């Protein structure tokens, strides 16, 4: 749909916690191991994705996610407002199974899981048209 | 020059190390705070670049930063060889000044920088040309 939407959840995974980004119109994800689910790891990420992406809106499966002053802050700050996401995170959670033999720690695994996905031609890969969605849109 | 060089280099600040990456064609950086300067903390930084951005080469004024079993790893796996950057962290460094008495955390000034210097159009900001540089590159 429109190119500012960004999907935010987290995923457990060996006792840890994966923060999964996914870009809607394109199915572009960034994600990173925190060490566990709270405001101040969910703002901190918001705000790193900002600063690299035209980030508008932002959707989750978990509304409470984004109660905290500390999400809020990084919202107000940075201007950002409120079957695609499912299967983008369903690949991700394959991809990190099929590689995870080959690193020691997760977040390695989760990171060359993220390079796979965004990489994959599907014809053009996730990482191709998100940067075609928002040159288009500016342009 | 080439839409695939990046520059990374690491900038001290209050005690703590800041990872900076510049895409050297669009001046747009993405940069960490990490706990130490060390191999494994650049080859993780590596390869979460390289699944975001198509990275052919790496640059650095620091050539033995490069020198790790962990770093040449990244690189292998990754498929990566090898006045702007001098500018472009000069600017990053002036920025985390002017905003660091807004956050309690360097790190949070760090991601605040980044974003204003990503943002700030030159007329395009370097967001807006580092993915009209990619878009273009693959059509
Ligand atoms: C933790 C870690 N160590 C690594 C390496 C590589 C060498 N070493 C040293 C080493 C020496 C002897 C061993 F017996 C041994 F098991 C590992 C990667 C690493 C780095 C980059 C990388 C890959 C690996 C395995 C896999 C493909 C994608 O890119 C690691 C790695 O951790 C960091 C990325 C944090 C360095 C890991 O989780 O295994
Ligand atoms: C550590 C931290 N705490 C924050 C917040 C916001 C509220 N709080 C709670 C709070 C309550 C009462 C206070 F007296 C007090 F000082 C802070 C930000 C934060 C979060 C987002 C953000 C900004 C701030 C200050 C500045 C503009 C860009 O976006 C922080 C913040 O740390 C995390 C990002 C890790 C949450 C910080 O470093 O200050
Ligand atoms: C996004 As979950 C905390
Ligand atoms: C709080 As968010 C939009
Ligand atoms: C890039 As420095 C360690
Ligand atoms: C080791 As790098 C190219």
């Amino acid at each position: 749909c429109s190119p500012g939407i960004w999907q935010l959840d987290c995923t457990h995974l060996e006792g840890k916690v994966i923060l999964v980004a996914v870009h809607v119109a394109s199915g572009y994800i960034e994600a990173e191991v925190i060490p566990a689910e709270t405001g101040q790891e969910t703002a901190y990420f918001l705000l790193k994705l900002a600063g690299r992406w035209p980030v508008k809106t932002i959707h989750t499966d978990n509304g409470s996610n984004f109660t905290s002053t500390t999400v809020k802050a990084a919202c107000w700050w940075a201007g950002i407002k409120q079957g695609v996401v499912e299967s983008m995170n369903k690949e991700l959670k394959k991809i990190i199974g099929q590689v995870r033999d080959q690193a020691e720690h997760l977040k390695t695994a989760v990171q060359m899981a993220v390079f796979i996905h965004n990489k994959k031609r599907k014809g053009y890969s996730a990482g191709e048209r998100i940067v075609d969605i928002i040159a288009t849109d500016i342009q």
